[PDB]
């Protein structure tokens, strides 16, 4: 089971080592509530960790490829939105490296 393996990676992100970057990307972006019209115009497809959790819980992602694709989109959205130069962007890059390393071992 590949799904099982993916669950292990999620636990680590929420565990502690990678929690620093987990809580920031955990919450979504309520453009409607907050007020970010430009966020919906440029991005149009806001994705957050909170939403990803719901998918795994409902088994929306019956595959690893689907999960990886969702993560890549979230990382690319932040980069497009905000240029590299803040702590936020740097936080994503740090996670990207870790994901890559784990993706190598993913394949069964």
């Amino acid at each position: 089971e590949q799904l099982k393996h993916c669950n292990v990676i999620l636990k680590e992100l929420l565990s502690k080592k990678h929690a620093a970057y987990a809580w920031p990307f955990y919450k979504p972006v309520d453009a409607s509530a907050l007020g970010l019209h430009d966020y919906h115009d440029i991005i149009k497809h806001p994705m957050d960790l909170s939403t990803v959790k719901r998918k795994m819980e409902n088994r929306d992602y019956r595959d690893a490829q689907e999960f990886a694709a969702d993560v890549r989109l979230m990382f690319s959205n932040c980069y497009k939105y905000n240029p590299p130069d803040h702590d936020v962007v740097a936080m994503a890059r740090k996670l990207q490296d870790v994901f890559e390393f784990r993706y190598a071992k993913m394949p069964d």
